[PDB]
């Protein structure tokens, strides 16, 4: 489709069986997601934005379906406010800005 | 243009006469720029991101240049660790979401 950005551009996506709503996020480089469990091995990350550094779990090769698209990749686990799609999952579903 | 997520979408914008890198950043609701000096008042504001909360000063109807197009509006100072250009603006410049 084609989101206007006159509102936050949130949208719902399923990961580890959950539906969830998140951010299309193209100041993002990765995906972030509010705690949860994923299945398999995951390691230790530290990310920084606007006001400093979180710890993460970085899981590999996740499936996500975001606005009904599938995409595989990073996903990171941690205290974020709020859920975010990032470019390495923008990308997959043919994500692009326009003006 | 269209604009595709591999790369980080890094623009050059022009404001208080000097240009600056900036990231289209459709995550974000307000433009927040790295410390420096603009004409006119401002009034505080505290703006939350992923590793918590941040002080800036809010300066309103400056104007900004953003990769060729002109925009004029809301401006968050501060320390933030990098420039971002948010939906405030991002509407001015006709930018959407695609895919
Ligand atoms: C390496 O992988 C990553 C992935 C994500 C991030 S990030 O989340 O720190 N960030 C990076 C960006 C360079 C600032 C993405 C933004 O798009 C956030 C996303 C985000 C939204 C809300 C809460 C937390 C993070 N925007 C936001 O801070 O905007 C505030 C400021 C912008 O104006 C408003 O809109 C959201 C809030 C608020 C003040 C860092 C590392
Ligand atoms: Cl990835
Ligand atoms: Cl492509
Ligand atoms: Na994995």
């Amino acid at each position: 489709p084609q989101i206007t950005l006159w509102k936050r551009p949130l949208v719902t996506i399923k990961i580890g069986g959950q539906l969830k709503e998140a951010l299309l996020d193209t100041g993002a480089d990765d995906t972030v997601i509010e705690e949860m469990s994923l299945p398999g091995r995951w390691k230790p990350k530290m990310i920084g934005g606007i006001g400093g550094f979180i710890k993460v779990r970085q899981y590999d090769q996740i499936i996500i379906e975001i606005a009904g698209h599938k995409a595989i990749g990073t996903v990171l686990v941690g205290p974020t406010p709020v859920n975010i799609i990032g470019r390495n999952l923008l990308t997959q579903i043919g994500a692009t800005l326009n003006f």
